[PDB]
Formats: C-alpha cells, structure tokens, sequence
C-alpha cells in the first residue's frame, strides 16, 4: 500500500474558519468571543469536503492512506487549547468516516513561552481516544529554545512512552528554514544519547540539509561527533514533499532509503500543473515511481515499509484492521 | 584563471579579536574603551597569515583571485569597525594584488538607516579598488525585525550599487543561519519586484543559493500562484549563485537545475568546514574538484563559472583585470 504522511485538512467547511474567526477577534473584542459548542459541521458536510478533495486525488494519484492533521496557519494558552481540540476532533472524525484513508496526527496547543508540559493532555488523549499515530510540534510557534534544551523533555518523554513520532512543523517558504535548522540542532548536540528511541520526520525533504549533505558530514566532524549515520539517522527521518524529479534524486541519492518517508503534503502550498512535465507539482508519487536510483523494493520501503517502522501505532493500527476485515 | 567570489579573512592576528572585545566591552564601560591607533598589526603578520593558509591552498588548489572580504552597538561602533576590517582586506589586495581583491563591509546597524553605509561603501569602491559589498539581509542577526531586501529603504544603497556598477552577496552573521537567509532572501525577490526598479542590480546568494536549487520546482511553483512571471525572467537576470556546496551530489543538483549562467565559482576555503571527507580523501570545501569533475557540465561551460561570470556580474573586477594586463601587457 502508498501511505502519504503528510496532509492537512485544508478543505474542512467555511463553518470552521468563520469560528477561528471569531475566536481572534474575540481576544481584542471579548464581548464576540464564540463558545465552542457554536460550532456545528454534520457528517454530510464533512463527507463532501473529502470525497471532492482529499479522497478524489488520492484515487487519482494511486494514494491508499494519508495520516491527517489539522492546517499549520497570537492568543494565549486558553486561545491555543481550545483551537486544538476543535482541530484535531474534526480530522478525528474525518478518521472515522473513511477509516480505510485517513488516520490522525495531532496539532498541539502550543503558545510562544508556554511551557511543552501544557501540551501533554491533548497529546495524550489523541493517542489514546482519537488513535492518532504522531504529533506536529512546532520549533517556533512564535526566541525560541532549540530542540536540544530540556525544555521539550517532557513531550520527548511521552513521545517514547507512547511510541509516536514528531514531524517538525512550523505554522513563504518559511518551514524550509526551520527544517534545516531543526536539523543542525541535532547534529550540534546529543539529544538521541538521552533518548534514543526518540523519532523526528524533519518535512520538505529534510529543508537544505540533502543539497548541503557535505557541510554537514563535515561539520559533525569539526564538532567531533560521531557519522551522521550514527549520530542523527537512526532517529531523523526525511518526508518526499520535494517538488521536482531532480531534487527528489539528491534525496535519493545521499539520504539512505531508510530514511526516506513518502509524502506529498497536497492541496496545501503548492496547487498548480508544471507546464514542463504536464502534471501537478506535488504529485510525488510520480518521482519516485519514475526513479532509477530506488530498486523496486527501495521504492516499497518509502511507500510504507518505513512508516511501519517509524509510526508504531501505525504499523499496530494496520495489524489490527485486517485482523479484523478477515 | 580561476576566480573565487567567496572567501573571509578568517586568518588575521590575535590582536584583531583582542581588540574587538574590548570594543564590545567599551559600549557598557567607557572606561575600557580601546582606540583605533591601539590596534597593532604589521605588513609581516598579515603577510604571514596569507602565505601560510589562503594563499598555500589557492596554489595547492588551483585557484587564482579571490574576492577577500572580513569575517562574518550604534553606529558608531559599526562604522569604526567595519572601516577596520575593510582597511585589512584592502592591504591583504596591496600585499597580495594578483591574488586578492577585496569586498566590502557595510557599517549596518539595527534601526539605523542603511544609507549611512553610503560613506563606507563609496571609500571602499573608490579609494580601495573592492568590486563589491556583502549586504545583510537581517543585521538584527536572527531576529527577522529588518525590513525585506524588497523594501524601499534598501533602495540607496541599490542607487549607489548601480551607479559604481558593484554586486552584493547576501551575506549574515545560528549554526546554519546562512543557509535560511540565502532561502529567505530568495523568496523576497520572487514575492516582490525589487528589479522591475533596478534591471541592473545584481545579488549572489552563497551557498549554492541556500536550499533555492534543491526546491526549484516549489519556487516555480509559487511563482505560478502569484502570477509572476516566470523566474527566468523574472529573477534570473539579477540574482546568481555561488557554488560553495560541499558535495559532488550537490553541486550536480545545482548545474542540473540552475543556467550556467547564474552559476559562480566559490569555495569559502578556510571557514565552517576545514575538514576533508573521509571517502574521498579530498577537502570538503575544495569545490573545484566538483566542478572539474562534473559530467554535466562543458569544458566552456566550467571556464564560465570560473571566470566568465564573475567578470560579467563584477564589471569593476573585469576592468581591473584589463588594466592589469593592459598596463603591464
Ligand atoms: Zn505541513
Ligand atoms: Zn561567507
């Protein structure tokens, strides 16, 4: 099967973006605050916003599971909670309505200066009672402390009990940057040496990190670290959202294939047709088909080997289904 | 000849650092407050440093002329500063004239207007002979607060660069921070239309343009969204790249998606990386290596990133060198 991991809920009903709406006026303006009991999108609604969308281009590109979050893009903690939770029950649903395409990764109610702790009961109770399988967390929500400070500890503590990866994911081509730098974080301190069970998918390819590979290796080296293979691949992982065949043969080319996760992140930032090779610009799947550097069985492993491995509730979520199904 | 665009004077005395800190320290504490004339470094020191290091390995390496500019408070202080790194790279070129020549530092400074660099830049261009400036981006250093290079209150500094006919690397002050504002810088250009108000201008983005070539079809893409015109035209003919990419791989990503046109050679030796790749048993940032050992690229082609067009986006480098050969045939 194809597991896409990274998508966003980008088409939900205008109903959720005119609560959002209110909710950020509310906090200059608290006298048109909503309550979130004012939010109302049937099935029906929700339904069509997948089967148009979502589901359609998943039948089209040959797509079988996508696991879904809520859409990156300031209020306090209470603002941020409350948001999560809409956000994250709505892809919930979409999970329950087409069980066979979609499964969650959580938003968390993160807040510029908040300690991650505050994050822990939404985290704990999309795991547990929504079955999602990863998290979003952002390294900036906003200075904010790198990945290596004990700041983040406890998500990092929960993320190994409950065997649930991270994608790093920051709300024009802002979220390059923060890959890159998530990246050099890491390489930088030893943050794997305290958690070794720990799982980061760094999107967009992993940023600048494969074009720049060599100023990496070399600078683990100058730093006096062990390989990158060591120090940091046993523990990041790359995302195929790379729009162009050339660039997805760099990823091929210096990222080993363990490390490579497939994923095309559509209906998001980049929507429209390349007039050179006459399909859409985030139809990924197409380069890694057309790839001669991946052996069929390599091409296997990015498709869905990798993610059992990196997604343990993933891989424990498909067990479980045909299981049942037989 | 081979002609690098990227390199830092990475190697100076002790006592350029030394009195540096006490600079620093002069902002809170006037007491310590270290004067111009206390900064001692001789033609002998300087001397020593180039032989021994940069140029050691330009010969070792193959290169011939680099752009040599200084190493990655209020005003004041900028501009005694910025003056002092300026005035060692211009006698670095006076000791060394075949093969240094330098780049200038602006004094910027966070809230202050970038056209009081003005002054500087005008000194370096006129009586140092430099062929261009580095220009940051975000001189707050991480804090994004600066306006973008799209902004109109880069544009007199745009004027004066036009008008002296002298490019600008996009250049900064974490571990990686250069290679997001290479991205950044980027981005801001294909946003806006900062060309369609100087056609002429010209920026290099070091490092292979950041993580711009690995992400071409994004850009392409983005651009399409906007309704801007293709990058081609839109971009391609103010803004190139240098080829400091530490890797084979990477340096073939560059010359299969970017003209060869907009490629520039660089190596940005004695730097982050001055280590050699076990694999290889050659340096890191040897990056003539890549280049010559391209199977993309044509004999013609190559002599272009390595001369043909930093001649032609350094039109003041051109003409010295014709000077040069011309006055002594
Ligand atoms: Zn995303
Ligand atoms: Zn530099």
């Amino acid at each position: 099967m194809i597991i896409d991991i990274h998508g966003h809920y980008t088409t939900a009903p205008k109903a959720l973006e005119d609560w959002r709406n209110r909710q950020i006026a509310g906090i200059k303006d608290p006298s048109v605050m909503p309550k979130v009991s004012e939010l109302k999108i049937s099935d029906d609604e929700l339904q069509a916003s997948i089967i148009e969308n979502q589901l359609k281009k998943m039948q089209e590109r040959g797509s079988d599971l996508t696991v879904f979050s809520p859409r990156a893009s300031i209020g306090d903690f209470n603002v941020s909670s409350t948001w999560a939770a809409i956000c994250n029950e709505l892809c919930y649903r979409v999970s329950q309505l087409f069980p066979d395409n979609f499964i969650g990764a959580a938003m968390l109610p993160q807040s510029p200066g908040v300690d991650p702790k505050t994050c822990i009961p939404e985290l704990e109770k999309c795991v547990k009672e929504y079955g999602f399988v990863a998290i979003n967390l952002n390294p900036d929500p906003s200075t904010s402390p790198p990945l290596t400070d004990r700041i983040w500890y406890p998500i990092y503590e929960k993320m190994v009990e409950l065997e649930i990866p991270a994608m790093i994911h920051v709300s024009g081509a802002h979220y390059l940057n923060a890959d890159t730098t998530a990246f050099m974080q890491c390489v930088a301190g030893d943050l794997f040496k305290d958690f070794p069970e720990l799982k980061f998918v760094i999107p967009h390819g992993g940023g600048a990190v494969p074009y720049h590979w060599g100023r990496f290796r070399g600078l683990a080296q100058e730093m006096k670290k062990p390989l990158l293979e060591d120090h940091v691949l046993n523990n990041i992982f790359f995302d195929t959202c790379v729009y162009h065949q050339p660039g997805i043969d760099l990823l091929n080319t210096v990222i080993p294939v363990d490390n490579v996760l497939f994923a095309s992140e559509m209906i998001g930032a980049v929507r429209g047709i390349d007039p050179r090779t006459g399909f859409y610009y985030d139809d990924t799947k197409r380069y890694i088909e057309a790839s001669t550097i991946l052996t069929p069985e390599e091409k296997q492993q990015i498709y869905e080997g990798n993610a059992r491995r990196v997604y343990p509730r993933l891989d424990a979520a498909l067990k479980a289904k045909g299981k049942l199904e037989h």
